């Protein structure tokens, strides 16, 4: 069928930017089909204060008034358990995002996942205030010639033990294994969620991006535009990610990980910035996967329903109650997304065609 | 300083592409410490005609008079047994290199390896002319089908059945599995040469590069300058290559994969032409690995002896009797290698220190 009403769409993994790069991307949340988003904190400096996250939401509300924004804090060595509480009652944040040290862009100020003990007073504060824990699951690279060599392939699988220890020590804490990329990570989410069903018994969930449903290792090997973290893994891994996405289970929903960089950052011969931009056509990308699997009925759950049930998004928090209408008009993906002065992005599947577009329609 | 006499070193994997690139990198074979070179024909257009390979060889002898060149043909449909016999009788080449379609750059005008049968007439003429069948071992990538999907990491392993068949069908045909990158490929070479004593009894050998002894998958992940085809693999695979290089076995000798590309070709955001440049410090790259493994008494055999005994290099064909002499003088790798006009190459491990350097000393 065409003209599917998805309602209030949820993209609970969003990197927009600061600056003029932010003025170009923040409207594209509306134009990508997303109504409710989740802004990540990895900036320069990292968002670790109450004043910064309030003015960062103050700016995004001006650039996109109709978009509903949920902010986050950077898990760093400057956070305090009293800051977590003071930011919670003020309703200035919606969760915390953890970056391992030196695994992605702006993650140098991150943490060491081998010893999470220093950040247990912080996680105890989130469990009381009912916040969300975002986990970029990837152990740092270890050659070492002695212990299990960690690389970009087995980085997510090696993080799974740390995920089960964080779930065991904080059973009530809502934790998300963002951007699952392997099959071992999927079976772990299937394992922790043994017999939980309906919508809200899920305490540990996982978000699946738009590019990880398409990309394999053969794609970004010579194409730095597709290179992101965690890297796209084998087809056997992509097989599980597609099945888990069209699964219709409540512990899987949509987090795009749209990380826009200028094209001069990708066109490097080393030190290429990882990230894939898919914000301008966020929902259209997912509609093509759900049509290939003939599972267009689960598109409402994965994109809209499950992201609202986990974060418990309320009707009073929504900025503009406009529903997303997914109509089937073919569109071409431009070769470049430019702001007109100096910024240039290469969107995901730049040049390819899509089966779907998306407009907006108000609740009457 | 400590010194080593290597005699006539050998590098049976060299790419000297036409133009100003050729006039620049051709002398650098002698700068790396190599006296005998085997030129791979992935030109545009590829080398399939007799006048092409006679004109291309004299171009190299003019650029470097003291370097011995062993030429080759591109395995295409445009080859006939009459052309193979005539070229071999005129001492034009010493074998033909094959490229699976869509596995490297300038491979597109190549073959499909899971058939390999239409080229049996060519292999018959070579098996009678005692030429060398060099293979780029990688099955082209396919993701869907009833068979196991093929990607950049398993492509070398999936080709191994076709290698055994080409050795089983043509037992007395000298075959080389070029640029081994996986442990599975090394074990196959060891088992094919199980009963082998008296090295001259080797029919299937394998050339090992200088960069695949250092590089892993994390070294090129986000670093296009180290991106080559067959791609760098897991640390377990690297150990097997290192052990094989220092093993001192006859069926393992040196093939550099000196694929030179201008820096603008490597710093793309899509379609990064693969290949690492190691010509300028070919032997110093290898001597560092052999010193780091303490197996320096085998270095004379890996780079010099086992390539001569396999390719049957006689003293009459050698262009210069000057022996390559190592000497323990620490040096630095430049940032760029440039002809001075329009070309800028990024050498391997640009900006590192090596323990050795290469001079040359006449015979007796
Ligand atoms: C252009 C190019 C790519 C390339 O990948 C390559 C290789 O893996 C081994 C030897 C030579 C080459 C080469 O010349
Ligand atoms: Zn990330
Ligand atoms: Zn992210
Ligand atoms: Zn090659
Ligand atoms: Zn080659």
């Amino acid at each position: 069928v065409q003209e599917i009403d998805l309602g209030l769409t949820c993209d609970m993994h969003v990197h927009v930017r600061e600056g003029a790069m932010c003025e170009l991307v923040t409207p594209k949340i509306r134009d990508g089909g997303v109504s409710i988003a989740y802004i990540m904190p990895n900036l320069q400096p990292p968002i670790t204060t109450l004043d910064r996250v309030i003015e960062y939401k103050k700016t995004l509300q001006k650039l996109a008034p109709k978009t509903t924004f949920l902010m986050s804090f950077y898990l760093s060595k400057d956070l305090t358990p009293d800051l977590i509480h003071e930011a919670a009652q003020q309703h200035a944040i919606r969760g915390v995002k953890c970056y391992p040290a030196g695994v992605t862009t702006n993650s140098a100020a991150g943490v060491d996942p081998n010893d999470f003990s220093a950040f247990y007073p912080i996680f105890k504060a989130m469990q009381e205030e009912n916040l969300v824990l975002n986990l970029h699951g990837e152990k740092p690279s270890v050659h070492d010639g002695d212990k299990e060599p960690i690389h970009v392939l087995n980085a997510e699988e090696a993080f799974l033990p740390a995920l089960k220890k964080l779930h065991n020590d904080f059973p009530n804490l809502k934790i998300i294994l963002e951007h699952c990329t392997s099959e071992s990570a999927i079976k772990t989410i299937e394992d922790i969620n043994k017999n939980v069903k309906k919508a809200t018994d899920v305490k540990v969930a996982a978000t699946l991006t738009a590019h990880h449903l398409f990309l394999t290792i053969d794609d970004w090997a010579g194409n730095p535009v597709n290179f992101c973290k965690p890297v796209a893994k084998l087809p056997n891994d992509k097989k599980a990610l597609v099945k888990a996405a069209v699964s219709g289970k409540p512990y899987f929903f949509f987090g795009s990980d749209s990380a826009p960089h200028p094209v001069q950052n990708k066109a490097n011969y080393e030190g290429v910035c990882a990230g894939v931009y898919s914000q301008s056509f966020a929902i259209p990308y997912i509609a093509q996967v759900f049509e290939e699997q003939n599972a267009l009925e689960n598109l409402k759950g994965f994109v809209s329903d499950f992201g609202i049930s986990f974060y418990e998004v309320k009707d009073s928090e929504v900025a503009s109650s406009d529903k997303a209408i997914l109509f089937k008009k073919e569109q071409v993906i431009p070769q470049v997304i430019s702001d007109g002065k100096d910024i240039s992005i290469i969107p995901f599947k730049a040049g390819d065609k899509l089966s779907w577009s998306v407009r907006w329609e108000p609740r009457l």
